[PDB]
């Protein structure tokens, strides 16, 4: 509909990792969503020190900001994933969760970055998104 | 005018932190500004090893690139903030400075990332921006 | 053609570093390319533990995704560069390689971020791109 996904035969398969190599955006209106973080609406921390749990709250927050603006995850054109003290042992789970975030749609482009810190120590993952309308 | 800001009632309040949860861009022309850095026009370092001081130079540089392209900070649709050896004790100041960067406009979306290094050791903060026209 | 580059006289010269301070995108169709990584089409690692070598594979991958979508590097509006355990001694080489990636076109905007890790330990550099059509 709004976007078209590009996964070249000449490239390694990315969708097992929960992303597409590129998304073409043909629509004009773009929505830029700030980096989301494992906070509820009172700014309380969802998940404790479990990355997997925090990752769910982030996705939920993304989905909610999307909804509020009139979009769904299928409208997402690009993700960026920022993880604190990243360990390859959590990678599978994170890919699974981002893959599931698209609720069956082709996955957007992603970048997976292991950072040193987020805004506050309690924060373990941040995901930002771009979508079209 | 060019952009519309989105801050859901169902989300924690972001504008105290100097960003909005999402910016809708309705214009067609987008301006992509490279990560700015605490350098003056001779590539000399403004600020010494004070993050706060370097952060001012970066904002100034952003504002200047904006001006040169025909835009203002109110036109900014998204920021990304990269901080070296980030400590939560500087967070308040950084939010204050980015908040003030919009000169009264609703703040754009931001992501706050604590990185390991920038291009050179002397560099302590980098902020990139996207805006519309 | 598709994009216009902006390098203010009032700013330090960026093109020696292989980027422009800002790119104006006048076209409507945007292409978002996921962070590319030193993998061939079988997901095998190109480059071993040499950053320079891995950096070539990444650029090649970017160029290929571009080609597949119908674009060239001259169409690139913005790069983001993520480097693991970055050392300023590799900076010159990386700038040279990104500079050459545009095959003579004015270089896009870039951000150079020294990260803690990528998706897997073997990975040493990741570059994502945005382009227009």
């Amino acid at each position: 509909m709004n976007r078209r996904v590009i996964n070249p035969e000449t490239m390694y398969p990315s969708v097992p990792f929960g992303f597409s190599h590129a998304v073409e955006q043909l629509s004009g209106r773009t929505l830029h969503i700030a980096g989301q973080v494992a906070w509820n609406a009172n700014g309380e921390l969802v998940g404790g020190q479990d990355l997997l749990a925090q990752t769910q709250q982030v996705l939920a927050n993304l989905k909610e900001v999307l909804r509020y603006a009139g979009a769904t995850p299928a409208d997402v054109v690009r993700l960026r994933t920022y993880v604190v003290n990243h360990s390859p042992a959590n990678l599978a789970a994170i890919c699974a969760q981002i893959g599931a975030f698209y609720e069956g749609a082709d996955p957007a482009a992603n970048s997976f970055i292991g950072v040193q810190a987020l805004a506050l120590p309690e924060l373990l993952i941040e995901i930002e998104a771009t979508a079209c309308l």
